[PDB]
């Protein structure tokens, strides 16, 4: 059958004509019989001296680690990134230093709300995280299949996520939670419109785009800086699943995305993406009609054309999912010299969040895990110990900086870019920033009559289950975007009710 | 709508005019604005001094804990156990001390192989664990919806579960794994047959029975003991779901069981099970045709009649699923005086696995979690400290035993019952015990022509995706149970191929 | 004997009449014999059935939790804080609202470098953390027995602590590490001088002062803010131990401080401190001869007189040390309305560090631990789940903000004080800020001749073990503080060598 | 000076020619300035953008792991084991296959009661754990500097340890707890006599002996078995410290043992031990005057002569203490083919506790830690996943046993030795086995008058602080050993009181 199915068969064949290895305990002690336990008499009790049993059972009892708080359901692959164009004028990052340069990458695709045993083919954003193992350390471009997001302030994220998951008492999905939050926070209108459009359910991972979403900052050798947006378009072309097909598949194969990806790579059909960037000078950001750092807004291509950079290619499957995919950790704060963060509140928050959640999910020394190790760089610092320290722990090197004993030294050229900001240090309300303009353009221009029909149907089909006062609020927001938008949805709601 | 859907609504209503509480941090400090972060200027960077943000974010980052290694997907409810008959001549356990006595209980139903985000209506045995909060500590009767199991030795459990879960490399369900194991371990025939019958997909948790499965031991007031089986028949009657219906619902409502149960209880339709026990004297155990402790065998009702004991009633929904259901922990080892283990190898292994995995999943002091607390009993011992020690840690009471300072004392009446055992201390092979006899009785008499047909197309439907050599090995086992069994399955496989 | 020694006797006596409790397992099951394990025959192997054994052993195996990264060895006590003067013109904090108002407090004293099994009477600063359980949440004033510190930038803290602890290879205290860091980092000159003076080794915890050290911000009801310093003078008078005595006691009774404190409280000698604050207006913060936020500087009493506020009284010993002292956690970030942080880089780093380390050392829900619970406030928010969720997890309350269902609301009045900061966002070097002026005043104006002699003797006695080149740089720094300071030390160094 | 002190200087010198390494974050990103944090202006608050700070600070915050519940304070070293004599007639273990065969070993010496920052030179037994990295996996001989122990049943261990540690309320050493336990459990007399003798405080780890203590079982190539005791005498000779000197050193240098070992190895003075065994046939096991599996009994050399086997040599110091020593784990259950446990109840309990405590202290995958990995063996089994899985996690190999795909197979020649038993599975009382005979031989025949005098002074010196009723009971037991033993002690107690 397919490569995925033949996993064990192929493993067996690669062993060809050779006796199996000796079965041992965790401590390497050979096992004489791992099929029966030690008892006193054929029908007597179990003995504690049956260490083979305890050793195995105890490990079995510890196999699970907390799933990701979000994006728990996913798939992974490996490959490389190749520079096809010269953008050193914008960024001095080693990853882009010269055309033709190849850097190893690790990627993980995923949904968002569903837990580990949920279906792939469901409406939801799609995680598209890329780990670049550069000479200047790891660069994690933790993106999604959408250029924007539901909210513009990180302090609402925990709440947004809660509204998207299970009811605290019933443990069931709750449309009142979903829509009460969205209707109360109309800034989500942009991404909500994108979510309920055709692209809400990509036909697998290979048929969707990737985006850094946030506005990032690039710094060149001269210490000059510009802002940018990262884009990685699918070379396999955009392709989506119909509501009917997605539902059928969620039932027939909940792991459609995993299977698809594995089999494609296994058969030589390596998926690739064309990497681009949008650039905006500091002067332009000052004149941009919206907040250039507002995650609910996009940079119009007409005004900010896509500048080609390279290719993203996935040509290697994982050998052990848990070890290579479940344990992989992407930190947006993982940016090498030449790439920095912008003042986007959402990104700013993610700077803290990811490393934090990883220390809990994987452990303090989660960077020691092979797949997370920045193996194309030499990690040298004054960090020591911590649980599960699986390396030399930097031997006997002086553990304090500064020191007169030859220990690692800071590298001045790697110093960050400095800007002067003005205004008081407080909480600035962004609830009232433009929440409808770009959405209108999306509804009218980016979509056609046919697409606007499905959009409204998808939305009404879910919103119909929220209480009436919530439907009204939601529709009020939609109407604000465009009369036809709100009225079409209400018309459908009317029939459901 | 249904009560489940109206969870938030009712909660709101249950707070009439009552003013909303003040939103505070974890440390209880009031929050002035939890809707915007602190930045330097309207479009400046995030500040560390915004502890409101990190306080909330850090917790969000740590919401997840490892799901159960098995039976991860489930539902929970509470109620009580009431004694209707007098079995004090068999067991002195306080929970049975007198007719009419009620003991608070906690229950959790679940599937087995699927992770946290999987569907309820899938072919899989069903967990049915009952926790009795007695005065002699908690009594955990961790049962299933079947009186038997797939294997008879605990050292094969980890391997079995592995074969039921995802392929190590692809992270996909693997039929070669499932059938290679079962075909290699024919003792599984009995429970496999039950699994692939109509009983494999119950119509929710209320329409299935519960069993302790294992043979346990009861001790009366005179010190005499007998072996027993626990049974709890559904008073709502046995009802199953068809393969089509189950498949449909798995997509329409992956949380069918949680919903059904919550709603039944929320509408006053409290589900109940009649509690029975089977009794086998030590003498009868000598003559029983098979190993009375072999978990793949049942005690024929004809020879061992069900003795009514009481009722299990579920009249209360959990208020917070995570705290009351996700965190609940059942240990088969939790048995009060009057109820003891039997030499069943599988039960013996479970005496270790449960609290062991619990110390990992929940933590060292998992018994401190409210839902796991033996609240109807006074916990007094010499155990101290441990992570997250939420209690007075037993104050300044002497922490060693024995002691001359009045600390807790062991009670002679709590001494366990002794059984004489003799023979060699070694691993006795049980792979060759009877694997077909009882199975044949089920295929031939418990099932009719119509059911046998479904059983075979259910098996063949899954087995067909396994390699031919595995198919043949499987059919041979079935042929040994009954020529018709094997030949009917082979016939369906042939057309599938 | 002393009350501490008679702990068990008094406990035994408090139960005079009373029959001893039943010894149970963790789940509350009575134990018949907890003095003998279950074996097959008198000289047979141990059986897994012995859950009594396993249950207890498993908990003993998990008694230990990581000690504090710094300040590991300590002592705790409880009492109250009583307002004696009116400072509402400076702060609106409820803890200060009315003269005579009492607020329960928890306190923990400690050394810094030594691990849990180290001696109390050693040269090292002393921790003096105070937890105020207020109606506006807990307020943690995590101070030391000194008004200043060794460094003025938090990013150097880990290295500093490293240099103060064990050598990474030898696990031995390393004077080369100690002095290389200090000589390379002359900001330490001020605190080093305090450290090696007579107050380096207080005669117990009751004879030392307490300081908030950092500059903090106070806000009154009108929104006006001022900077401040917190001081808590010992009412028992300052009393130190001679180098000779401290050494003898470190051997005779490593737990001198714990014992002293316990007996003092046990015998009615309740220690108290007089609470004061120094105030500096934003206007005065401009003219100050030094950086008012530099932790290596103090505010001269002449220019900023101590203003009396209240009393700190300790009148209750811990009932269980582990539960109330080892598990206690103080977070400088725990500040209620009316009390805020200043731009002191050091304080700013601690804002993150404490809660971070607590989630590791204790666990994600450490605030659930009784002693850490802000029990005089109603914790109401949108944070849920996490390991060891010991409270009702806020039941079924809507878990997302904002919401239309009545869940907790933010109270605007608690908003923080906003200030306009000017300058570029970058790393500003502060290594060269005045490192001697105040140090010289201390040497010349605060101490007398015999005190200067001891200071030098103490410094030289420890410095003499560092390499000559380190001794030179160290002496060069002291000489810059005052020519007679450096020469005196050099003279002593000369003979020890 | 000494090698230990010159640790850093030597490290620097080794790096003679070489630019220092580039200072990086955990992710391997070069750091431009790790001496100043990012703030808004020279006197502004800290920014979240400073991931350099958070990265380092967060790891510092997690440096600590739980100390060993017992034997927390210790020292480690490495070397080898060389077989000098042929004992293959008794055991088939590969570690003994031929004369001259060397196996790498890892050793850790330690005290027992004291925590991490406690002193080395104090009365307490000494841990002498030896890890042998054999081809048949790791063999852990977790010994002590004594052939016997305080108790004979593992269920009293938690309590014993509790009495030896700190009072639960005061957190102080409690002689009432110490002696109440010992006086109530007279079986401790034998080891208490050893502990309070001159060997109670050995001069460093090199001048003490080591013993496996328990009775173990050896099996040869043709399944014949005999019982044995492991002995390893110091080739540096027995050397102890006087009470006065031990007290002084505990103040002058708490890390005395650590320093002694390091410098000794650093200067080429490699400490060695001569390894022997005592052999008792199954028939002699019947004739032995006492229970040969009683931990409080020794095998008289006259009847069971020491049989030379090999040498233990420590020639390598740790490079990183935390990594090689603090994280090292010894499990008595780690026994390769040829060496097995005996029915010694204490040993049977240790079979469980150790792997168990390690899963808590280090982590589920603690065997993956370099110093714990059985590197001279091919670990092949069916164990997968778990926190911090730092290897290939065995790749895509079939994860279930049995299978038809060439995965690891059990090896029939590695089956344990089977013995016949007969008796009730119950708790047999051993509290009344002989508790004085061998102790008398020690007091009378082994010690001379000086030593008995010192022994009594040592006991009384500590015992005098317990309550008289405890003193009397303790003396009664000593009197049961010998009239002179009790009278001499009583005479001293009279004086102290
Ligand atoms: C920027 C530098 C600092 C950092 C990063 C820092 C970090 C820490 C950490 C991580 C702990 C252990 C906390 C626990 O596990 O409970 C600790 C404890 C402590 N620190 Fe700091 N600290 C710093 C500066 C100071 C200063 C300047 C003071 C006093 C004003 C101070 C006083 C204390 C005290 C008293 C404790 C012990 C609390 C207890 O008894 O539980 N620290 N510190
Ligand atoms: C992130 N989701
Ligand atoms: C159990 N499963
Ligand atoms: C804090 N030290
Ligand atoms: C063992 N200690």
């Amino acid at each position: 059958r397919d490569p995925a199915s033949d996993q064990m068969q192929h493993w067996k064949e690669q062993r060809a004509a050779q006796k199996a290895d000796v079965l041992t305990t965790g401590a390497g002690n050979p096992v004489g019989d791992k099929l029966n336990v030690i008892t006193v008499g054929p029908r007597g009790p179990l003995l504690v001296q049956d260490v083979v049993f305890t050793d195995e059972m105890a490990h079995f009892d510890r196999e699970r680690i907390p799933e990701r708080v979000v994006h728990a359901k996913g798939a992974g692959a490996f490959g490389y990134f190749e520079v096809t164009h010269d953008i050193t004028k914008y960024s001095k990052a080693k990853v882009f230093e010269h055309i033709g340069k190849k850097t190893p990458i690790a990627v993980r695709f995923s949904t968002v709300a569903g837990e580990s045993g949920s279906a792939d083919t469901v409406r939801d954003p799609r995680g598209f995280a890329v780990k670049f193992y550069t000479e200047d350390g790891n660069w994690d471009l933790v993106g999604n299949n959408t250029p924007i997001f539901f909210i513009r302030d990180p302090i609402l994220f925990p709440s947004f996520i809660h509204s998207q998951k299970r009811n605290p008492q019933t443990h069931l999905k709750d449309p009142d939670m979903v829509w009460d939050f969205w209707s109360l926070r109309p800034e989500s209108l942009h991404q909500v419109s994108f979510l309920f459009s055709d692209r809400g359910i990509p036909d697998g991972h290979r048929h969707m785009n990737g985006y850094g979403s946030h506005t990032f900052k690039l710094v060149n050798a001269n210490g000059e800086a510009v802002y940018c947006k990262f884009h990685y378009k699918t070379d396999q072309g955009i392709k989506n699943l119909s509501v009917e097909d997605a539902a059928r598949l969620s039932q027939e194969d909940p792991d459609y995305g995993i299977r698809d990806l594995f089999n494609a790579i296994a058969t030589g059909k390596y998926p690739s993406w064309t990497f681009y960037i949008q650039v905006m000078t500091f002067n332009q950001a000052e004149t941009f009609p919206f907040n250039p750092f507002d995650l609910t807004k996009v940079w119009p291509h007409k005004d900010y054309p896509l500048i080609p950079v390279g290719k993203l290619v996935l040509n290697r499957n994982p050998v052990n999912y848990f070890a290579e995919v479940e344990q992989i950790a992407f930190d947006p704060s993982n940016m090498p010299p030449g790439i920095e963060a912008s003042p986007d509140k959402m990104l700013q928050g993610r700077l803290f969040a990811y490393p934090d959640t990883h220390r809990h999910r994987l452990g303090p020394n989660y960077l020691h895990i092979p797949v997370n190790c920045p193996y194309r760089a030499r990690v040298a610092n004054y960090q020591r110990d911590g649980p599960m320290c699986m390396q030399d722990n930097q031997g006997g090197a002086p553990n304090y900086y500064p020191n007169s004993f030859g220990a690692p030294e800071q590298q001045p050229s790697a110093l960050e870019h400095s800007i002067q900001y003005s205004g008081e240090v407080r909480r600035f309300n962004t609830a009232n920033d433009d929440n409808v303009t770009q959405v209108r353009a999306f509804y009218v221009n980016v979509l056609n009559e046919e697409q606007r029909k499905r959009l409204c149907e998808n939305i009404a089909g879910h919103l119909k289950d929220a209480q009436i006062f919530i439907q009204k609020k939601a529709v009020k927001n939609f109407t604000e975007v465009h009369p036809d938008y709100g009225s079409h949805i209400q018309a459908l709601l009317d029939k459901y009710n």
